[PDB]
């Protein structure tokens, strides 16, 4: 275990393509290719000051749109019909995503950056709201990095979609592998009519922005479980079994019938050698 | 630049009336006739106090209750202490603010400062079921000295399926300018949780709302989960960054959005439009 | 006169813990056979401390015994998944440890455990323990810091569904202290719910301890907070400060829980012993 690799600094103009698709049995999804469509969609990272362009395009009979949380947008990229934002079937549209640095304002004020654990998703489909598309699946996680920030061996996204975990049948995981001392971040977005509580066995975080205590001043509570609600969206990163050791660490939404009724899934930490304990 | 609140401590004095509305409702107003809901917004300074001169001008009992300010047990607000006001009856209820400190036993005492809210706590049942539904509820905000003062507060109250006991799809919008400093009090009553979203904008979670500077950890939010009784508040640059536009507010419950928990604010540019709307 | 304060930690801790079947259909945790309680027995360790729970099942189901926030290895995790939990009759030794924050070997700042967290069955009547947790087998536990203020009592309160600590409608808890005391809560919330935790009079900072270390500490200053099942956090108070003697309520502030009893009193005495207005 050598020092931690950080996020350098951004400015940079960065440029992707997406597609909203239908997939089998009603889900639509959005992919970086026509026919790579996932639920959850894409990953999109980040530096604060970079610009993103995002070349779109509606391949389905519906319209849909594009929302981003805490990115900066204009008001002709908000992904709303209000807005005249959304992308008719067939039809596509540049939606483009600032972001942008903290610093001390003409009055004094510290202005906060754009850094966070963030999302989007649809806005227009089966109703103003994007109620539909929510439901289908259409959303994903964005993340957006301080210079400075420390970053993972690898980013897993657990979205809890009403009584899904990432429109998945019940008792499907998502399960997600990792080996002891591994350093692993979570995106964890919550969706749809019903509050939720995330949880983890094993392990703990920092209830704050990037889910890890900055340093002994940190009074952020830490935390395993926390509670939320649709929209809500928050991160973390932990060393994988510090402490604790090998194992299937189990996560899950800890109000009872939704564990029970299967939203649950595994942290699987294997030794060096590959194996888990007790599994 | 940034206007900030003065050190506190005055002793101060208003009138506060309870008054039936149209159609059920009830309220809270500074004048006979003039209840609104939500009810005046009440600002202090931490040390301020505040003598209410109560009247319930209601044919059934009613009461005052604020959540984190200085109140004595007979300032409680409730029947169960008898601080409650009878049909037609006067009280004064006192409310007391003080500012943090080192205590005797070495802890830090934390200040009165932040956005709270009063309520009734008897109508309907004992703890103001009937009372808060029917809109007897209002913003109450504590400055420290030093805090930034805006150009404009505006009230936000999630009541059970309404905004502001409004119909659905009634809003209400605040209008800006782009660059206005403004400042938002968001609470939450009745039955059930919400999640309290702004278009285009967002605050630090925490005390004020707004970074302390470089070294605060607070996460930084678009959207917020909040149950009755819950109450926050922040100040954003209206159009910071993403210019000009309506820009919408909601809860982000999917039903709650889709039955009207919806609104508007409304940032012109200087020449007094909006684009996109 | 200054708080006392928690010291440092690392001793090796042993205690006994049973489950046992207690009246009309309720499960508990105890430290001594008939002794079970719901809550179960408050434990408390300093960060370092190590605790080895020597447990044993009493009853005629087979329970686990499993823990937020403190490091346990998966032996200890309480899940029939793991196979941690206790037959009918058995006995099995549970290993809590905990640590101090302090830097990582990449730079960044390890967490340490303290905090205000809890224990529950795992086990009975589904393997998320959904019928233990509503029987009553949940307990607090407080992992202080070295320097943490430290109280003059500990209340603990537990929305569980739609009691409190498995309590009948408006049966409370109370809780007494006399005006100045240094009051601790832990508060917990288990089962289906959402609540809203409120207290009179009172505020703390939503924060590890409950409350702000100095003049920089940012943190929202409450006396209203939003909870779900298996959030815990605590908080200290100066009972009556600024505010005085009285018969000070709290309750969940959704308005039906409220109206259907779930209430109680921090009672808070003037020095003679008397309330007023109660
Ligand atoms: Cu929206
Ligand atoms: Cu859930
Ligand atoms: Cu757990
Ligand atoms: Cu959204
Ligand atoms: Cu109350
Ligand atoms: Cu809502
Ligand atoms: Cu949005
Ligand atoms: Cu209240
Ligand atoms: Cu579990
Ligand atoms: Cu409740
Ligand atoms: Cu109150
Ligand atoms: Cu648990």
């Amino acid at each position: 275990m050598g020092p931690a690799k950080t996020a350098p600094a951004g400015g940079e103009v960065k440029r992707i393509k997406l597609y909203a698709e239908r997939l089998g049995g009603g889900q639509m999804g959005y992919g970086l290719e026509k026919g790579k469509a996932t639920i959850p969609g894409p990953l999109i990272e980040l530096n604060e000051g970079d610009t993103l362009h995002i070349e779109f395009e509606n391949t389905m009979d519906v319209p849909v749109s594009l929302h981003v949380h805490g990115l900066d947008y204009e008001i002709s990229s908000d992904g709303t019909k209000q807005s005249r934002s959304d992308v008719e079937p067939g039809g596509t549209r540049t939606y483009t995503w600032r972001t942008h640095v903290p610093g001390r304002r003409a009055d004094g004020t510290w202005r906060a950056g754009s850094a966070g654990y963030w999302h989007y998703h649809d806005h227009v489909v089966g109703t103003e709201h994007g109620t539909g598309g929510i439901r289908n699946g259409l959303y994903g996680p964005v993340i957006v990095r301080r210079k400075g920030d420390v970053l993972p061996d690898r980013t897993h996204t657990i979205v809890f979609n009403d009584m899904t975990i990432n429109n998945r049948p019940a008792h499907t995981g998502p399960d997600f592998e990792a080996t002891v001392g591994d350093r692993v971040e979570f995106v964890m977005i919550t969706h749809g009519e019903y509050y939720h509580t995330f949880h983890l066995h094993g392990h703990r975080w920092a209830d704050n922005r990037t889910g890890m205590l900055t340093g002994p001043d940190d009074p952020s509570q830490v935390i395993d479980n926390k509670i939320c609600g649709p929209a809500d969206s928050f991160g973390f990163q932990v060393i994988a079994g510090e402490g604790v050791g090998a194992g299937a660490w189990m996560y899950h939404c800890h109000v009872q019938s939704h564990s029970d009724m299967g939203m649950v899934g595994l942290f699987l930490v294997k030794k060096p050698d590959g194996t888990i304990p007790g599994y």
